[PDB]
């Protein structure tokens, strides 16, 4: 207890999230001679991911989750990240951030207009639609009221899919479900498992909207403080730690479909090309109001080959 850091999160105990900054955690721990001791503060004890966005800002949380189309709140062509169905796998989301003109250039403004530093990218699953009725075809999502995050992507995909969005924080999803306050929500498999939003939805939709990935953040303010070698610590940690957390999502694809299914939640397949037709004028809308530097920045995302990571 050098350095009693703490790391914030969304994510509840049960989740890859959580199991992932655990490993981080006791690893920052072990390779820092004791050095280093990290706590973590999950189901946003500290508030939701904006809340400790800015806090790593100020310095007073050392580190948290962030997806990079979360940064659109500052940089409004970031929201290319989260245009539904632009990026179509992970190998794209990496190259996006890491091998783009554009993207490298936000990594330096996070670092000089935000005050954080990215240790490392890791894949936070696939956004797919849950409900208490089936979603059998677009057509079904005229009059859902579908929650959604406090983030404008979510938003327009809700609303040009054509249902009834409802902003609200992700620690009151799961009362509004089982109320039936709203008719459903959108998050990858795994918060669908580790959130228990299955034992109040009783359909399931692989929309595959959004995909998610997860950038392990660093305050600078904290990392500044950090002697070289515990720096490399943290950051190798990072990495580690990141890695650990694709496996948990990528396996976990393969395998909650069939685990929802035991618990009765009824899967669908709807038909995704009117899903996907549906966000054109969207992506029109976003290139608007974003000017030059949004449709530069899709122009770069719609160019990676989807096939192969690096
Ligand atoms: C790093 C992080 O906090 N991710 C969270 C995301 C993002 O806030 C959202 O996708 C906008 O970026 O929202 C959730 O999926 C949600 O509230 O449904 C929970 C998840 O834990
Ligand atoms: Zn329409
Ligand atoms: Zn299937």
């Amino acid at each position: 207890a050098d350095y009693d850091l703490k790391f914030g999160m969304n994510a509840g105990t049960s989740c890859n999230e959580y199991k992932a900054a655990e490993m981080f955690a006791k690893e920052v721990k072990e390779k820092s001679q004791g050095k280093i001791e990290i706590s973590l503060y999950p189901s946003s004890q500290l508030g939701d991911d904006r809340a400790m966005l800015k806090q790593l800002k100020d310095g007073s949380l050392d580190f948290t989750f962030a997806e990079s189309a979360r940064f659109q709140l500052f940089y409004p062509e970031a929201a290319v990240f989260a245009l539904p169905y632009v990026i179509s796998n992970y190998n794209v989301a990496q190259k996006a951030l890491f091998d783009t003109e554009f993207g490298k250039d936000l990594i330096k403004k996070m670092d000089k207009d935000l005050g954080v530093t990215l240790l490392s990218q890791a894949y936070n699953g696939t956004r797919q639609t849950t409900s208490n009725r089936a979603i059998n075809s677009i057509a079904d999502m005229k009059g859902l009221k579908l929650r959604v995050p406090n983030a404008a992507t979510n938003l327009a995909y809700a609303k040009y899919v054509g249902a009834s969005p409802t902003p609200m924080a992700f620690s009151e999803v799961y009362l509004a479900l089982q109320t039936n306050a709203v008719d459903g929500q959108e998050n990858p498999l795994a918060a669908v498992q580790c959130q228990k939003f299955y034992e109040v939805q009783k359909f399931l939709a692989m929309t595959n909207h959004i995909l998610n990935d997860q950038l392990y953040l660093v305050s600078n303010e904290t990392y500044k403080e950090l002697p070289e070698d515990l720096q490399k610590v943290v950051k190798d940690a990072a990495e580690n730690a990141a890695k650990y957390h694709t496996k948990l999502f990528v396996d976990g694809e393969k395998d909650l479909v069939t685990f929802f299914e035991k618990q009765g939640v009824k899967i669908t397949h709807p038909d995704l090309v009117p899903f996907k037709e549906s966000m054109k004028p969207y992506y029109a809308e976003f290139v608007k109001q974003t000017g030059q530097k949004g449709e530069s920045a899709l122009k770069q995302i719609e160019a990676i080959n989807p096939k192969g990571e690096a």
